[PDB]
């Protein structure tokens, strides 16, 4: 939600060599709190082809925080956007509100 610090969700740093040589991928990164304790709740990536029209896509098995989001198969749109939704493990009754991420272009092809 929304406490003293609030969480953060960006992009990586892709583009250029990206590290390695891929056909075409993005990378992600965020984290929720954790005030070095327990608790293994559970969390989901959106992202949208930012373009004419959009269905908006979702993605689940996302770790509450990433290290280096990896995805693939982004071609249709000119520019993307990306947002983040979070929940408990099981626990399924208000999934909080959708946080606001960024919005920027991925690869070219």
């Amino acid at each position: 939600g929304s406490s003293l610090e609030p969480p953060m969700l960006q992009a990586l740093d892709i583009g250029p060599d990206v590290v390695s040589h891929q056909p075409g991928c993005l990378w992600l990164s965020w984290k929720p709190w954790k005030p070095s304790e327990y608790m293994e709740q559970e969390c989901e990536l959106r992202y949208q082809p930012q373009l004419k029209g959009a269905n908006w896509t979702l993605v689940f098995h996302l770790p509450s925080s990433k290290d280096q989001f990896e995805l693939c198969g982004l071609h249709q749109a000119p520019v993307y956007t990306l947002q983040m939704r979070c929940i408990r493990s099981s626990l399924p009754g208000f999934w909080s509100p959708w946080s606001p991420g960024l919005q920027l272009r991925p690869t070219m092809k």
